[PDB]
Order: C-alpha cells, then structure tokens, then sequence
C-alpha cells in the first residue's frame, strides 16, 4: 500500500580550509528557481549569499561559509519540493568561488571540494561532483538541476563550467545583476 516523487532534498557543498598563506577559499552554493521559459521567476528567486530564502519559502540556504572550516557539508540548500509554486519548473544549482579572478583561485587548488544532492527521504545520495578533480580549471559551474516530470520531480547532473563567474551564470538565467 505504498506507491511511487522526490519531496525534500538537500544540496551540500564542502571543502577544506586553505593551508598555505593567502586569501581563504570561499566557495558558494546557489540556486535559481526558473519558470517554464527557463528564466528566474523574479530576482529574489536567485538564492545565494545575499538572498538566503525564496519568497515562496521552498528553498533555503543555511548560510555562507567563507573558509571551508568544518567537516562535511559547509553550505547546504534545503528544498521542500512539495511547496514549490506551480510556476516554478526547474531549480538549477550553481557552485562558484567567490572573487576567483582577483584571488587567482580555481577549484583545482582547493582540497576535497565536492557538491552533492541528498534525498532527505532516507538520506540517500542522488548525485555528487568532485570539484577538485573534475572541475580543476573552473571557477563557476552549474552542478545540476531539479526539474518537473509530470507530477513528480527528478534530478539531472549538468556539470557545465562558466568563465564569467556566478554573475555570468545569474545573467544567463535572466537575473538583473
Ligand atoms: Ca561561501
Ligand atoms: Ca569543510
């Protein structure tokens, strides 16, 4: 009498604190909630360090970690798919290094950098990306997206790099930034 949908998910980003002297590694997890035209539903549907919750309340970022201090996921974005508004069709997950050009930083310099998505109904890992190893030369990437498939939600890994940083990503998806 049990049937069948992803309903609550957590995206987790972690990395290790820089051991050499120099500016810290400040990685950032973001989310963009898109409409059926692939555009952010409003500028406040870009969830990041300066906007930690969606207006609808379905997507919340737990807070900005600017060094990597702490084990496991250093930043998390919690998504309650049940309460995502109907107008939202996809939620895309960028990962970036803050101020990477000025700091001359890339994922390959950072130790044990990973991003993952966990199905909270049972803590099963859905997908992981090894940023240190597989996005070595990158400073910003789209990890993946949750998307509607009929009445349910699925995840799709994307793994696409962007040379123009988090701002460039935000621009492509129609954020006024
Ligand atoms: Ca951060
Ligand atoms: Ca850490």
């Amino acid at each position: 009498l049990t049937k069948e949908g992803l309903t609550a998910v957590i995206v987790g980003l972690g990395w290790d604190i820089r051991t050499t002297t120099g500016t810290d590694f400040d990685l950032d997890a973001s989310a963009l909630l898109l409409n059926s035209g692939g555009k952010v539903a409003s500028d406040a549907h870009f969830i990041f360090f300066n906007n930690l919750k969606s207006p609808d309340g379905s997507v919340e970022h737990t807070g900005d970690n600017i060094t990597g201090e702490g084990e496991g996921d250093d930043e998390q974005i919690k998504i309650n798919l049940a309460t995502v508004p109907a107008d939202i069709e996809k939620i895309v997950f960028p990962v970036s290094i803050y101020d990477a050009e000025n700091r001359q930083q890339s994922f390959g310099q950072v130790r044990n950098a990973f991003i993952r998505v966990v199905n909270q109904a049972g803590e099963a890992e859905i997908a992981r990306y090894d940023l240190s190893e597989d996005a070595s030369t990158e400073t910003a990437m789209v990890f993946g997206e949750l998307y509607r498939h009929g009445a349910e939600w699925k995840f799709r890994a994307i793994g696409q790099g962007y040379a123009s940083g988090l701002r460039g990503i935000a621009q492509d998806f129609g954020v006024n930034v």
